[PDB]
């Protein structure tokens, strides 16, 4: 059982003592701060809201945990019993907090407010931060979607270069992280905000995420294909890696499969099994079925590019309406080892290069996707702007004098669009003069009920990249 | 739920398909690869048995739920309902798997065996690197464990160098990073890691886990104390600083209490506001509760030397036997802001060649502890070392001709002391010869049953550094 009064940082729970005293309001907000990642996807919010948040999440029980918990963890009785059982008592358990937020899937520049939470009775005014921990923890759905949308850019700029046209962009990055996150809970997170931007995953945990708090109207958000791993190929002995090879295609005659082909020697594989033993089974595939052939050791530029110079030579190539160098449609590639945003983009500038159409090609990724990403990245950080202590309300901010990236917004916050169509966040409750439209926060929280949420297709809509909409 | 049919990579559903015929048993084995972090902390397997493998994982419903999305998934049926329903009328959906392990806590070095995997039933040859996935996992709590120990032994030497002693080493680094990691699990996880090696954190999700896979005699495994955050400053109105901080340590007059104090400006909030205004309000306090000061921001190496120059000339500093300056003991410092295992170091490094004693300050750290770490830092790795086809066993290994660091072991593992007490695994069964000893692999899993369990007392005794010994 998940108890809310034990998902906070230690510290907090001895801030009610340290408020000024008669507060009645406190009121803090989120932003992804400007200090190359220019605009951020905001995703994940509604995940935590209906996971952590909403409905009765104090009971006695709970209250009582937390209590016992804390007299040993701090050695010493600080924690706000009468604060809990206040809103247990007066609101049956459900949080007297409201907030508001972009919609999800929103792509918005750095430096804007992305959410806000303010506390709806005044004798909750510790618990507007007390939440701070579990809300910024959004930090990690942002980050990943943000960094997955990046190489989508990157995929979708070569792919048009080479090709002509954006066909099977959303298949071009897959989701390879599954084992090299650091939980469970993780992996649905992870990778649900990787299927903001694609379509492929091979981490299933996203699937039920999606379907269970944001919904699609296909049966499920993403997909894969059948593929061995080095298990099944070493299985064989080392002198059967061609009888794997066969037995694996000959299995998956009529499906596309991936055949990692490194476990010896990828260069002898690729110009001895695939392009010559075995060469019969392959160029007999569909269009629908192909052969797509996974390297995965070696340097991954180097690796990529001679891989397809030895299927070139083995295999009848064609060359594009772009003057590109295109495989056989029953063969494709994948490399899915060493790929992150940074190696992505010199594979891809590699292969142009060369004069080979990103259409031979996809990638996995798997740390680099879901593992290798910090807070840091986007600073993604929760602040208290706005305090009313004795009815009187005040701006409130910090601005250290070494560091003025991390100074605050001040006051009472809100979204609006420009004159010339962008973003911009007002300060200072200045919204409030209406000389720039409405606020484009929604109340998505309410004393304890989600009150606007999304499904997963309009997120996607959301998220698109400017060039998918002008196609 | 649950469902372990959904718990692996997508392509391993497809696996059944691909191994040899005739093939009953599929072996394997966890390491991290060799290629500093010379040896590991092995931490996190038990949660992972007792949380996802143990007992029922298998039903009708399960199975029936894992079929209809794999159709969608994959746009064809190729899950194989026949081998899990096996499972589920055969072993009342126990897993026939045997999982063999070193102890939880034991320091190992890279490149050795930490825990092998096995099918017990020849039908479920395909179950062995179905569970790859979630087993590897057990490299964050490795890695965590690993990284917060290589901290320590860095405080450790600076300590003792510094005060001749290793007197409040384990609450020297402090948790700090529930809000910095990418889930609530993952904040449980990392948290109980840290605390193998320390006895501080703020990452209160960390105690539950430890209490309840784990266990300790004591009635919990970490502590903290009283702190301010930002907001509880800043709520006071940019004038009124002074005025936060005495409200602050008067309401914690008798315990230690940290403070921010960098809100608007570090060095101002030390000399004249700590240092001056409310300098009769610190000196006045026990050793048991000092006041430990917190700057936030600034180069971290800079900014501590400056706090600890300032403080040093508005307090009374003592020069300790071995020579170097050391506040008052009301009076303490803790940098929490840009920590991680490289500018701890160079912290500590600055703190010496100034003279100051590591006695003065503590850790704090957020995403360097526990979310700015990959599977690729230690190379936590799991492969297929031994098949048994057609009656015959085979000694198999991956051997990539453009990278032997990813060369694999070959055939049936098993784990030893050397005659020197170090450790060395032996490939090819070689271990059954008897010539060096008992193989330190015990079993902790068989068919359904976690059948060895440590508590976390014992891991912390296992891990414990050679300088603490
Ligand atoms: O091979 C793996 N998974 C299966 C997979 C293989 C290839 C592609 S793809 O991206 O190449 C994909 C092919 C199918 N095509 C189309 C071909 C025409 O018909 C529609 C699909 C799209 C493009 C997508 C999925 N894995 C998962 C891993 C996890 C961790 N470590 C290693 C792993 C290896
Ligand atoms: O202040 C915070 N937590 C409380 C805390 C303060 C200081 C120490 S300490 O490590 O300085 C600790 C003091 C008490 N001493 C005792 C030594 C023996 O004598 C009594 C004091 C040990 C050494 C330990 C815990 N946080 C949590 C955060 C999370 C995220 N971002 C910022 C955060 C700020």
């Amino acid at each position: 059982e998940f108890n809310i009064l034990l998902a906070t940082d230690s510290y907090k729970v001895t801030h009610y003592k340290q408020y000024p005293p008669n507060t009645s309001k406190v009121y803090s907000y989120f932003e992804c701060r400007e200090k190359k990642y220019e605009e951020t996807v905001f995703y994940g919010l509604q995940y935590i809201l209906n996971k952590y948040l909403k409905g009765k999440v104090v009971t006695k029980e709970k209250i009582q945990e937390a209590k016992d918990v804390y007299k040993e963890h701090f050695q010493d009785d600080v924690f706000n019993e009468k604060g809990w059982n206040y809103i247990l008592e007066k609101y049956d358990g459900h949080l007297p907090i409201e907030i508001k937020a972009v919609p999800e899937g929103f792509v918005i520049p750095r430096g804007n407010v992305l959410f806000t939470v303010e506390n709806t009775d005044p004798e909750c005014y510790w618990l507007t931060n007390w939440i701070e921990t579990i809300l910024v923890q959004s930090w990690y759905p942002i980050t990943v979607a943000t960094n997955s949308r990046e190489q989508k850019k990157i995929l979708a700029k070569y792919l048009l270069e080479t090709s002509g046209n954006l066909d099977g962009l959303e298949y071009k990055l897959h989701d390879f992280g599954y084992r090299g996150v650091s939980s469970q809970e993780t992996a649905g997170i992870g990778a649900s905000a990787h299927l903001v931007n694609f379509k492929g995953t091979d981490t299933v945990a996203g699937l039920a995420l999606i379907k269970k708090y944001y919904g699609t109207k296909d049966p499920v958000p993403g997909y894969s294909v059948p593929a061995a791993e080095h298990s099944t190929i070493t299985a064989w002995g080392k002198d059967h890696e061609k009888d794997a090879f066969e037995h694996i295609v000959t299995q998956f005659s009529s499906v596309p499969v991936s055949v990692v082909s490194d476990s010896y020697d990828i260069y002898n594989a690729c110009e001895k099994i695939w392009g010559e033993d075995l060469r019969h089974l392959i160029v007999s595939r569909s269009t629908q079925a192909p052969l797509i052939i996974r390297p995965d050791s070696g340097n991954p530029l180097d690796t990529v590019l001679k891989v397809l110079e030895i299927l070139g030579k083995k295999f009848p190539v064609t060359e594009n309406s772009k003057g590109y160098k295109l495989l056989p449609p029953y063969l494709r590639v994948i490399q899915g080892d060493g790929v992150d945003i940074n190696t992505l983009q010199e594979i891809v500038e590699g292969m142009k290069q060369k004069m080979w159409s990103i259409e031979n090609i996809a990638f996995g990724s798997g740390g680099g996707l879901l593992q290798k990403l910090t807070r840091d990245l986007l600073n993604c950080s929760f602040k208290c702007s706005y305090v009313v202590t004795n009815g009187l309300g005040i701006n409130v901010f910090k601005d250290p004098v070494a560091d003025p990236n991390k100074r605050s917004k001040k006051g009472r916050l809100s979204l609006h669009r420009t004159p010339a169509g962008n973003f911009v966040t007002l300060e200072e409750g200045k919204g409030d003069l209406e000389e720039y439209g409405q606020d484009l926060l929604h109340t998505v929280f309410k004393n304890g009920k989600v009150t606007k949420s999304y499904s997963f297709d309009e997120i996607r809509k959301n998220a698109q990249l400017n060039i998918e909409l002008e196609a």
